[PDB]
């Protein structure tokens, strides 16, 4: 697959929509306001439209390195807040995946350069949870910080200025936290839903103590 | 479709791909460094796989609000940074569209809140390019900012200290600017790939030539 | 100067203020909110207390390399906010200096680094001035790039939603661009005091004038 | 202490150096690099010059609020690389104060709008020595939350690329983590100083031991 490729692939699938589906096109038109934020990874293993069955255009997307939300970056904070105050999606989801090559080079720590920035906010979160993680097998372990990282993430999303002042001013906005492996393709919700600022932290707390009750 | 819906449609779509494609599992785990980076916009009113007919995996993705690439934008620059020195990508896509609600937020220019502070970058494109603009149909200026829009983030990106020195290395990286439209879902690429220091000024320069030949 | 005499001469310096002024200590702590918002160069060369002779903590600063104020700043606009929606500030100052090392970087371009991202947004401004640095002569043209980038800045600031809404408001906050060089250290006011969103477009476009004006 | 007047101040103050110190001027221009990168917070309460006693350019000075060092700020981190790379510093110096206006807002929590965000920096920290706070008296709390703001901003910046890169260069470059209030002007070096990656984890650890030692 080189450019030429591409063009030349791109050309033939838009003629063979109009017997495949010429809807497709007007589909988008009419209206076509999403409903739903996603947060993902930039490896994109497995793209939501494909993940989920959404229609594009059902769909508003974030995607960086490991799916982070910090509590700093302009850059996905600006696409969450058009998405809650302007769109008004009515769901938010932050999709990990285990075998993440940006939680793995937090943990395996090599020089990589500027990226190596980024993921401290990773190792920041390993260590956050060190004990938790040291109460369970270490071929469970990676995987674990997937989901840990998620749910912090979450956690990160409904303390942002944005959703506190949507929650409160009484805006119906929901957030999930999800995770999936190549393996299956399946989803596992991580449980840390959250409604409001009251079950951001119960299901925070619920989430974490579902870690560390099976381990 | 609500949320229960999805992971209903996840669990079935998962199980059904042992008879539609077992493969697309053990696609993925093996090798699978993507050889493209994505810069797109979260609108995402067709999603690339579809679009280039790429597999996933051969991707790798930003998508930030209106794909800009802003000079100190850190999140999108980390992308960059791992794509091109650490998964070695041959290929960088900036792909936008016409219709872009954020770009017309720019222009149109209402009180939408945080978000008009990153859309500040976009007008300021607008006015670099008011002569151009200028000099043609009004039917065809939100459009043609669009095209702009692409091309000075396609030149953004090879002025980033991570380009500039990948490029003098020696690294073989390409950078284009295409956009589409959901009338058709037809790629038009921009002129403006830059495979060096040397094509990225002759092309920008080309590129900007051709609207105001054509125009 | 090293570490053991600086803490040997705060010593000092804190036992002595007894005799000079012990009042310095009881001026802070009543009130002090800061009337002023100080934006300026990391290189410091004067201080502002000592330009400008006020007192400290009549003072509130943030110092970056060149005293830009990016679209997308969080950490700037962090800055400005509180200053003008918590401390509510009366003026703001962003002040810049001739001889300033990253104006200057930004011109003769080395290759330095991390920061030649930094410096890509003073280049895009003298991008946008070059026909009026074109119109005078070279030995000038530095310098006149100091006083565009302060006004751009100013432009800048003004048009963040921080300022924006403030001045919708009916918040009483003005906008000053100042240089100064060593030669001297005299303050020129750039004449781009801004009291709302009338005046910064007026007196933007004003100074740009005088600067087009008088060459 | 109004516009007119701090113009009018500036003019005398200038014409009186002539008098007091005209060498001022001719120190500045020859050399000079300063030494010395200082990291503080916008407060500002007491100037680093008049604590320090260090002439003006033997500083390179940054200023945001709460003085932080987040993982992804690249406009911090522009400054440090920047100093550290190009510069060539000898010593970096991270000042907080006690009675830190930021810090204080973390804690007291207050809906101030966007700044909140920024905060959520602080409140990790918070949370990250409940136990060590908890095992201490809370009239000094506060205080202690603002050493271990400095100490945890130490940290991450000799974990940042540029610090770690430049320690294996071979480059020698210190970090220091200060503090100060207003009721003395009385530095306090907090003992986290870090000369190598070594020591710095080593001086971390030493220092959260003497906080968790004396309480
Ligand atoms: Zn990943
Ligand atoms: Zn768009
Ligand atoms: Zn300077
Ligand atoms: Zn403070």
């Amino acid at each position: 697959k080189d450019i030429d490729t591409l063009i030349s692939n791109n050309a033939l699938w838009s003629k063979m929509l109009v017997e495949e589906d010429p809807g497709f096109f007007e589909k988008l038109a009419q209206a076509q306001k999403p409903r739903f934020l996603w947060i993902g990874c930039s490896d994109s293993r497995v793209p939501a439209e494909r993940l989920t069955g959404l229609e594009p255009g059902e769909l508003f997307v974030h995607r960086n390195v490991a799916n982070l939300v910090i509590h700093t970056d302009l850059n996905c904070l600006s696409v969450v807040q058009y998405a809650v105050d302007v769109l008004e999606v009515e769901h938010i989801i932050i999709c990990g995946h285990y075998g993440c090559g940006g939680v793995q080079a937090a943990v395996e720590n090599p020089e990589l350069g500027l990226i190596n920035n980024w993921l401290l906010h990773i190792r920041d979160i390993w260590f956050k949870h060190s004990s938790l993680l040291g109460e369970m097998p270490q071929e469970r372990r990676l995987d674990t910080l997937c989901e840990l990282n998620v749910m912090e993430q979450v956690y990160n999303l409904g303390h942002s200025t944005i959703m506190q002042s949507a929650w409160k001013r009484g805006q119906k906005v929901t957030i999930h936290g999800w995770a999936y492996g190549i393996h299956d393709g399946l989803l596992r919700d991580l449980d840390v839903t959250a409604t409001n600022r009251e079950t951001l932290e119960q299901r925070y707390r619920h989430g974490i103590s579902n870690l560390k009750l099976k381990h």
